[PDB]
């Protein structure tokens, strides 16, 4: 189902977990393809409008792969809400809308035993 | 391995999940043994000093067991803090301290980078 592969995307190395799987939720078949899209957020990550932006992005583009849990473990909605609250305003100021694919309501909320997610808060 | 078994402990019905595993953290080998201890909290649950008490107690004595996730999923520290804040004072009124086994400091917090934990409240 989910074949784990060591993370190679530079922006996502050493983020807390070392393996990912493909294709991801965006149908990217390789890390290089995912990297071409997520690296566009490198500047915003460096600017630090949100401490959770890098983890949020990587949890979507290079999703965590666990040999024990053969199921996707997306970031919880709370992670996205924090990233959005911190960075969406600056983005809007320069003419960037919050990407539809990053809409937080698309993610599961924390606290549901039947639909687990990562709610890491940096 | 965590072999899931349907929860039979009367006090632990209506807590948001229906399966547990044994032995639990207290080395109880069966639900009847765990039930003998957790049922001592029956009066406090009925008095409703905390809406979180029942889930908290059960998440400790009849821990959550999932078919996909094969690892202990403890309640987050926040759950314990709310239950304690709501019921500890009452217990103290009669001369009893919050049980050491239910100490909140040893539980992981929401957003921690190591272990997933459960708290229905966000």
């Amino acid at each position: 189902e989910l074949a784990c592969q060591e993370i190679t995307v530079p922006l996502c190395k050493g983020i807390g977990y070392e393996y990912t799987y493909m294709p991801n939720q965006f149908n990217h078949d390789t890390q290089d393809e995912a990297g071409l899209e997520v690296h566009q957020f490198w500047p915003l990550v460096e600017i630090q409008c949100s401490p959770d932006l890098k983890f949020f992005l990587c949890s979507m583009y290079t999703p965590i792969c666990l040999e024990d849990y053969k199921k996707p473990l997306p970031p919880c909605r709370s992670v996205c809400e924090r990233a959005k609250a911190g960075c969406a305003p600056l983005m809007r100021q320069y003419g960037f809308a919050w990407p539809d694919r990053m809409r937080c309501d698309r993610l599961p909320e924390q606290g549901n035993p039947d639909t687990l997610c990562m709610d890491y808060e940096r």
